[PDB]
């Protein structure tokens, strides 16, 4: 996250991170036993960590779940990342607290002028590199789709959404990959893509959550 603030130890209980040895994407707990992220996330051998704050410190409040699957949505493309969503099961079941909870899913999309809230342990820097070990959060808008796509000509389909600020200087960045969208208490969005990270006119793309609903819950209710 570019421009961001500090969120605060666990105080966005529905963040996890994906470690494969290592951080290496964002995801979002939606139920004691399943994960959402992006598809563009995918490996073998994923470790889910819940609970963190500290990514290299042990500090009391994590959860440490091996996944049993992993289901990349069928349509996703990764040329052009449409369908840029994956669900992840756990090998047992998460236990649920205040620090530790799922996330809602929408039951309507979000409209364009809508706050979200953006999160993740990604890269803070627009030029340059520097990871954070902490949370980093960001409180940006969604986008009018003609904006979206004029920025983004030929390349925003109706799975995707923009967020953020046009002026650059805020946006989330490589790391971010697979976390939540936030919006009113639902996720609206995976951390998808983008050109660089906070650049002018060119603000983050967003999985559009909304559209994959049916999808999610059909595939937890059978695996
Ligand atoms: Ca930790």
């Amino acid at each position: 996250i570019v421009g961001g603030y500090t969120c605060g130890a666990n105080t966005v209980p529905y963040q996890v991170s994906l470690n494969s040895g290592y951080h290496f994407c964002g995801g979002s707990l939606i139920n004691s036993q399943w994960v959402v992220s992006a598809a563009h996330c995918y490996k073998s051998g994923i470790q889910v960590r819940l609970g963190e704050d500290n990514i290299n410190v042990v500090e009391g409040n994590e959860q440490f779940i091996s996944a049993s699957k992993s289901i990349v949505h069928p349509s996703y493309n990764s040329n052009t990342l449409n369908n840029d969503i994956m669900l992840i099961k756990l090998k047992s079941a998460a236990s649920l607290n205040s620090r530790v909870a799922s996330i809602s899913l929408p039951t309507s999309c979000a409209s364009a002028g809508t706050q979200c809230l953006i999160s993740g342990w990604g890269n803070t820097k627009s030029s340059g590199t520097s990871y954070p070990d902490v949370l980093k959060c960001l409180k940006a808008p969604i986008l009018s789709d003609s904006s979206c796509k004029s920025a983004y000509p030929g390349q925003i389909t109706s799975n995707m959404f923009c967020a953020g600020y046009l002026e650059g200087g805020k946006d989330s960045c490589q790391g971010d990959s697979g976390g939540p969208v936030v919006c009113s208490g639902k996720l609206q969005g995976i951390v998808s893509w983008g050109s660089g990270c906070a650049q002018k006119n060119k603000p983050g793309v967003y999985t559009k959550v909304c559209n994959y609903v049916s999808w999610i819950k059909q595939t937890i209710a059978s695996n």
